[PDB]
This record gives C-alpha cells, sequence and structure tokens, in this order.
C-alpha cells in the first residue's frame, strides 16, 4: 500500500496517441504495447500483419491459448474492429508478479483502429463488463485481474503530458505521484467510469446551466480520448465564455471548432489570457461537493517554425468526456471496491509560475442528484 516502485514510468506515449504500458500474453510470452483506455472494456490485440502494427498476437505460437470458437464485431465511429475470441495467460511486466487467463479479442480485421506511425498494437478495456462485446458475459481484464489473484480491486494513473508518459499502478496508490490529498466522487453506474458534474466554471465564472446539462447524457473519465469533451449546449457555452476571457487576442472562429491550429513564437505562448476550466463533481458526503481545475496547459495541446496547439475541447453527443486533457492534470484513482474516483493534484502536470492545476474541497452544492441524466 502506498508505494509501488516497479509500477512507476510504465507508461509511454506520443502526444494525441494516447498511453499505453507493456503487456505479455501467451506461453512463450509474447510481448505487446496495448493503450490503456477506461473508456472500453475488451482486451484487444492485433493478431494479423497489419501494415500499420509493429507486432501483432501470433496464437499458433502460445501453448495456452484456448480458442472460445466464439467471433466479435466492434463497430463504432470513427472505425470498427473485428476478431476471434479466446483466453490465454497475461502479464504485465511491470505490474504485478502474477498472470492470469483473461479474455482476449484476436483482431483479424480493422478499419480506422490501429493508427499509422503509433507503438501500440492492442486496447486494455479498464472499465465494466456492461460495456464489454459482444455483452456483458466476456469478462474484463480487471475483472480476471482481481478474481484470479490478490491484487487489490483498484488501479491508479498518473498520465504526463508534454514523448509522453506516466504511470499506471495495478493494485493501489503511490503517495510519490501527487500532492495533497485525495478528493472522491461516486462511481454513478458501472459501465463507463461514469461521474456526475455539478457545476462548471470558466476563470470562477459558473456557466449557471442547468447542471443536467453538464451530464447529457452521461460524463465520464477516459483515458483512451485525447480531449476533454463537452456535450453540444455546454460546449457552446463553453467556447462563448472561453472566447470572451481570451478576446485580448483573437483567433479564427474554426480554431475554437478544432477545425486549424493557431501558434505563436517559441517561448510566448499567451498562457494567461487563457481562462482557467474548474469542474466541480459530486462528492462523498450529502450536498458536498469539490472541484478539480485545468490550465491552457491542458486544453492546449501541443501539435511551421511556431508553438502550434490545438484546441483540445469540444463538442459531443454521447456527453462529457473527461479525456487526457483533464487527466493529465491529476493523479487519478479508479477506486473500484469503494465505487469512487478519486482526484489529486499530479506531481508531473504542466503549469507555469502562475497558475498551477487544482484539487480543493469541500463545497456546498445542493440538488446534485438532480444533474444526474435518466
Ligand atoms: N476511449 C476510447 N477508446 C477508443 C475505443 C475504440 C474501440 C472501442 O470498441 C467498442 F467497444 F466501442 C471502444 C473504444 C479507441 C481506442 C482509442 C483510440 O483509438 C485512441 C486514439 N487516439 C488517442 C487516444 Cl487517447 C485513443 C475510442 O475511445
Ligand atoms: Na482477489
Ligand atoms: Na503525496
Amino acid at each position: 500500500r502506498g508505494s509501488f516502485v516497479e509500477m512507476v514510468d510504465n507508461l509511454r506515449g506520443k502526444s494525441g496517441q494516447g498511453y499505453y504500458v507493456e503487456m505479455t500474453v501467451g506461453s512463450p510470452p509474447q510481448t505487446l504495447n496495448i493503450l490503456v483506455d477506461t473508456g472500453s472494456s475488451n482486451f484487444a490485440v492485433g493478431a494479423a500483419p497489419h501494415p500499420f502494427l509493429h507486432r501483432y498476437y501470433q496464437r499458433q505460437l502460445s501453448s495456452t491459448y484456448r480458442d472460445l470458437r466464439k467471433g466479435v464485431y466492434v463497430p463504432y465511429t470513427q472505425g470498427k474492429w473485428e476478431g476471434e475470441l479466446g483466453t490465454d495467460l497475461v502479464s504485465i511486466p511491470h505490474g504485478p508478479n502474477v498472470t492470469v487467463r483473461a479474455n482476449i479479442a484476436a483482431i483479424t480485421e480493422s478499419d480506422k483502429f490501429f493508427i499509422n506511425g503509433s507503438n501500440w498494437e492492442g486496447i486494455l478495456g479498464l472499465a465494466y463488463a456492461e460495456i464489454a462485446r459482444p455483452d456483458d458475459s466476456l469478462e474484463p481484464f480487471f475483472d480476471s485481474l482481481v478474481k484470479q489473484t490478490h491484487v487489490p480491486n483498484l488501479f491508479s494513473l498518473q498520465l504526463c503530458g508534454a514523448s509522453v508518459g506516466g504511470s499506471m499502478i495495478i493494485g493501489g496508490i503511490d503517495h510519490s505521484l501527487y500532492t495533497g490529498s485525495l478528493w472522491y466522487t461516486p462511481i454513478r453506474r458501472e459501465w463507463y467510469y461514469e461521474v456526475i458534474i455539478v457545476r462548471v466554471e470558466i476563470n470562477g465564472q459558473d456557466l449557471k446551466m442547468d447542471c443536467k446539462e453538464y451530464n447529457y447524457d452521461k460524463s465520464i473519465v477516459d483515458s483512451g480520448t485525447t480531449n476533454l469533451r463537452l456535450p453540444k449546449k455546454v460546449f457552446e457555452a463553453a467556447v462563448a465564455s472561453i472566447k470572451a476571457a481570451s478576446s485580448t487576442e483573437k483567433f479564427p472562429d474554426g480554431f475554437w471548432l478544432g477545425e486549424q491550429l493557431v501558434c505563436w513564437q517559441a517561448g510566448t505562448t499567451p498562457w494567461n489570457i487563457f481562462p482557467v476550466i474548474s469542474l466541480y463533481l459530486m462528492g462523498e458526503v450529502t450536498n458536498q461537493s469539490f472541484r478539480i481545475t485545468i490550465l491552457p496547459q491542458q486544453y492546449l495541446r501541443p501539435v511551421s517554425q511556431d508553438d502550434c496547439y490545438k484546441f483540445a475541447i469540444s463538442q459531443s453527443s454521447t456527453g462529457t468526456v473527461m479525456g487526457a486533457v483533464i487527466m493529465e492534470g491529476f493523479y487519478v484513482v479508479f477506486d473500484r471496491a469503494r465505487k469512487r474516483i478519486g482526484f489529486a493534484v499530479s506531481a508531473c502536470h504542466v503549469h507555469d509560475e502562475f497558475r498551477t492545476a487544482a484539487v480543493e474541497g469541500p463545497f456546498v452544492t445542493l440538488d446534485m442528484e438532480d444533474c444526474g441524466y435518466n
């Protein structure tokens, strides 16, 4: 408890292409780099020689592979993957010293899934069975891990933006990874890591929307999404306020829509004209909340001879998504055992001399249950 040195720095990434952990599958072990995804629930790996893949799972080489004789088709947007289900022995070399038999989807055909130039070959869905494919009987990796071992039912993530890196602490918390205190928000329902946002401020100015809007139709914590995604009506209100706050300088209307980038000469990004963004989350106690605050350092993503950033807040029709934009400010504890998510200021987050990311409480917020969409 509290210290897991062998797991520190076990994540790598390329900016905007997520964070991956090294895993092994089968016997003898086949090493793969695997995207850490709290937004889905399948352990799915490249299993055929797609041109974009550094490597792939070769089931014929594994003495421990068991075929489940079942296929899985997984459309979404933007993309799709198809595969064949089986089980095999899975380990995390820079994780706990255990080996479990997990479900693996062997991806045999995909569209807009693998990224050309990325260094990962599969994804580790760390969310709940309720959103597993094809259905909730396909046990997710973390569920198997907890069933078959003495690993405590929690994991935590420190994503450090900019080549990026971070830490996935499986089975506990490492106190070196954060400063100040952890504050907890309930997991509303075990499918995605669903939370409830109860208030939103831009530079301390409340958006004053019916808080149900902040959670239409859900709000989730998703390490497999780069951006902070906001429901359309909230995004509209959010940019308008950010536009206003940052009107010292003018940017093309396309910029706020992510349709074009914006640049400055090196060493001269005007951070301070940009507002902080605060989400108040439902707390653990009745009528009690806390707030997490992020900087432009988080929502203006590094992508000429100038420093060019993409506006990394965007509209959604699937609800709020707290992607890397949020998570890179914080140490995030997925406390599955207690159905709660902890946030603390991350010991590695990008800031400046004037402003840092913050996690502050307690605040008094009434009618927070009304903020949940049904
Ligand atoms: N959280 C989430 N993961 C994704 C995903 C892909 C299929 C699913 O299959 C199905 F179960 F929905 C589920 C999620 C993609 C794996 C993520 C992805 O490709 C990605 C690309 N660039 C940057 C990042 Cl941080 C991630 C989409 O959003
Ligand atoms: Na156990
Ligand atoms: Na600490």
